[PDB]
């Protein structure tokens, strides 16, 4: 809560996300060095 004088209010409280849940990739290191390349 950034204040307390103020009526509450935050839609995106119902959200919340501290649950947290597994990454949708493992983006782990690349297993020979990364694929993208540059000139």
């Amino acid at each position: 809560i950034e204040v307390m004088y103020p009526p509450p209010y935050l839609d995106n409280e119902k959200s919340n996300g501290t649950i947290i849940h597994v990454k949708g990739k493992h983006l782990c290191p690349s297993p020979l060095f990364p694929g993208p390349s540059k000139p």
